[PDB]
């Protein structure tokens, strides 16, 4: 199951995103479909479902990317992604 089942809804992930500091540079409805929501510290977010943190993020990064990139055994990931894309991030 979800590491915080509590953040598993789309919506409310956005909605975290309220005072995000990057909007045109990695926009929230991005990182909101993801998983991520924003910790509202920096540019830190965290997805709900396998609790992995990123943050000092960089202009026209792709949150799926950096999801598979650092998070590779994401089962919300997989489910979402499937294998091979997370395979040829890797
Ligand atoms: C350039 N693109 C970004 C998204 C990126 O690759 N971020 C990386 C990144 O955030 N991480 C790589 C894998 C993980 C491990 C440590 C990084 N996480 C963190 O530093 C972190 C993220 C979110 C909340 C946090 C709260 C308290 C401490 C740390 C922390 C994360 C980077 C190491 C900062 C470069
Ligand atoms: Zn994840």
């Amino acid at each position: 199951g979800p590491a915080f089942p509590g953040m598993g809804s789309e919506e409310l992930r956005l909605a975290s995103f309220y005072d995000w500091p990057l909007t045109a540079e990695v926009p929230p409805e991005l990182l909101a479909a993801a998983g991520f929501f924003h910790t509202g510290h920096q540019d830190k977010v965290r997805c709900f479902f396998c609790y992995g943190g990123l943050q000092s993020w960089k202009r026209g990064d792709d949150p799926w990317t950096e999801h598979a990139k650092w998070f590779p055994g994401c089962q919300f990931l997989l489910r979402s992604k499937g294998q091979e894309y997370i395979n040829n991030i890797h």
